[PDB]
Formats: structure tokens, sequence, C-alpha cells
């Protein structure tokens, strides 16, 4: 599994701030927009993009405050990310897209799709955010960790002062061991502790046990949309998974229209780090039949 990031930097000025993005592939078709989550960046897609780029443009932004993007001193609520990504997409003049989404990138992507359904030709998703209505529906192994993350004292100590999301949660949610070169790519945006604000606000935004109410309602709305949308869907899942365990992936295969599921084998949350070649090759194989209108 490759550790390098052989992608030239692109930047666009959005809402006073620069966002970095990968942009490769032909420009005369429907682009594939790759959206990472917490605490990652476009680096997460580095071994998936090469499968798709031969046939399609690949656009992979770094969310504001993350990756190589600028670091405004925001609260980094979900709504901040929505504003920046909405503006990013318009700045690039994107019309129709295919989405490839993960974690908070999936909340952003599904929220954008709900609001722009005529512009989404397909959604490839994995380990995505839906409401977690009670703490018992959160995976046991990660429950006391995320309960501690979601506090103003201990959560800030762990995530901001001690970098626990990068040094702890990220590698704990990859089955194979991450190498130190890979870890240094993930560490680089966050070398200075104060810059870790988005890494703390994100778990505090997760729709768990009814809280925060605004996000629970938003996420319920895009999931209602998704369950009734004919849009083609491609859902990758692993065992045991984290947000989408095997039995829930199977339920989604049945409850989501025009949904193809792909078993990637062992996986927790960052499935792209356990089996990027199957994810990339299956996305590439799925794109052509989405073209026709
Ligand atoms: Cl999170």
């Amino acid at each position: 599994i490759g550790t390098g990031f052989p992608f030239d930097p692109h930047y666009v000025e959005v809402l006073g701030e620069r966002m970095h993005y990968v942009d490769v592939g032909p420009r005369d078709g429907t682009p594939v927009l790759f959206l990472h989550g917490n605490p990652t960046s476009s680096y997460l897609w580095r071994n998936i993009i090469p499968h798709v780029a031969p046939s399609h443009r690949c656009i992979a932004p770094d969310l504001i405050g993350m990756g190589k993007s600028d670091k405004p001193d925001l609260d980094y609520f979900f709504d901040d990310h929505v504003r920046y990504l909405d503006a990013f997409i318009e700045a690039l003049g994107l019309e129709e897209v295919v989405l490839v989404i993960h974690d908070w990138g999936s909340a952003l992507g599904f929220h954008w799709a709900k609001r722009n359904p005529e512009r989404v030709k397909g959604i490839a998703c994995m380990e995505f955010i839906r409401p977690i209505p009670t703490w018992d529906e959160w995976p046991e192994f990660a429950r006391e960790t995320f309960q501690a993350f979601r506090t103003a004292d201990v959560g800030r100590e762990l995530i901001i002062d001690q970098n626990a999301f990068i040094e702890g949660a990220l590698p704990k949610c990859v089955v194979r061991p991450l190498t130190e070169v890979e870890m240094d790519h993930y560490r680089e945006p966050f070398l200075k502790p104060v810059d870790r604000e988005p890494l703390w606000r994100f778990p505090n935004e997760l729709p768990i046990a009814g809280e925060p109410a605004n996000i629970v309602a938003l996420v319920e709305a895009y999931m209602n949309w998704l369950h009734q949308s004919p849009v083609p869907k491609l859902l990758f899942w692993g065992t045991p998974g984290v947000l989408i365990p095997p039995a829930e992936a199977a339920r989604l295969a049945e409850s989501l229209p025009n949904c193809k599921t792909v078993d990637i084998g062992p996986g927790l949350h960052y499935l792209q780090e356990d089996n990027p070649d199957l994810i990339g090759s299956e996305i590439a194989r799925w794109l052509p039949a989405l073209h026709h209108h």
C-alpha cells in the first residue's frame, strides 16, 4: 500500500481562505469528488484516486482547517464546513458530480446531494454518518473514548493537548498497522496543538443520543432523502466495521435503492487504509453506467 502523495497542489480562495485540492484527470466529463473526514485529508484517497483518474477527473479537497488548507480560527462546526465546501464546489464551476465519501465527508456529501439532487450522478460511500440514536448503538470498544471526546475538559485535553485523534483513534481504526511515514503525513497539519480545533469539534458534532439536535435533524433529513432517492449507490463495508457493521451494511443493501455493496474484508473505520485497491477498482468499474441521463 503506497505511502507517497504524488499529486500536485491546487488552491482556490474561498471565504477569505485557501483550500488545497487534488485535481487530476480529464476535464471534459463528470468529475468524481472525494470527501475525507476526521482527522484525515486528501491523503486518505491517495491509493484510490489512481484507479479512477484514467477515466475521470478526480477532485479531492482538504476540508477547511485540515490537510494543506488554511487554518482560520473557526469553531469548525459542521456548518462551517458546509459553507466552505459549498463555496469550493461553486468556485470550481462543478455542475454534475459523482461523490466518493467517508465519515464527515459523507455528512457533507449527503447534505449537499439532498440540496442538489439533480447534480449527483452517483454516490460511493463507506463508514458514513447516520444518526446513532443511543449510546448502545455506538460500538462498545469506542464508547467510553467518544464519550470522553465529547466534553469541554477531558475531550480538549485528549484531542487538542495530547493529539489523541491522530495518535490514537486513527491507527486504532485501521486493521493493518499504519507506518510511521503514513502517520507523519497525517500528523503534518496538526503539529501545532492549537490547530487541532476541528479534530475536537467534529466528534462533538456527531449525531449520537440526540445531541447535538441540529446535526441529528440534518442527518435524519439526508438519510430520509437517501432512502427514497433512485441515485446509484456503491457502499463499501468491512468486518467488524465501526459506524456500519456487516449486518447494517446488509440492511442498507436492501433499504437503499439501486445500492451495490462491496465487502472489503477486514476493516474498521478508515477502510481506505485497509483495502484501497478494491475500493478504487470497484469505483472505477461502476462509473461508466452512471453517465447516461
Ligand atoms: Cl469525529
